[PDB]
DNA sequence: CGGCAGTGAGCGCAACGCAATTC
DNA sequence: GAATTGCGTTGCGCTCACTGCCG
């Protein structure tokens, strides 16, 4: 009925969203303790890169 | 790469981009004269209506 | 006044930047 | 002392849909 959303991942790991999507995209100053929780909620839900809003969000490619 | 998407095309013909797109969702009464017209266009600038954009776009699925 | 096109807005993830604050 | 947090949006194509543009 519903698939996996960035904002569950975001919540479920109770941080700002953006520490979620960027330990998978290009974390570098994040702290452990940040980290550990969002690779729970990403591990947890099953976060899988869909190719939808990445091409349209202004990637490198249309 | 080349961003040509239904916005260039649009004055490529002369119209918006709706008159573009028109032949991509349903093709119905696209000026009766200018039906085939676009789809040639498409087909001569290469232009790709996307793969996903027109799924999250006019969902209405809630 | 009537046909038929055009604009408007929203959906989703991704990224920028410098200093104060917390560890 | 050095790590580390953030903010918050746009915005893009693309859709529908109603309404206005041009006649």
């Amino acid at each position: 009925m519903k698939p996996v959303t960035l904002y569950d991942v975001a919540e479920y790991a109770g941080v700002s969203y953006q520490t979620v999507s960027r330990v998978v995209n290009q974390a570098s100053h994040v702290s452990a303790k940040t980290r550990e929780k969002v690779e729970a909620a990403m591990a947890e839900l099953n976060y899988i890169p869909n190719r939808c809003a990445q091409q349209l969000a202004g990637k490198q490619s249309l």
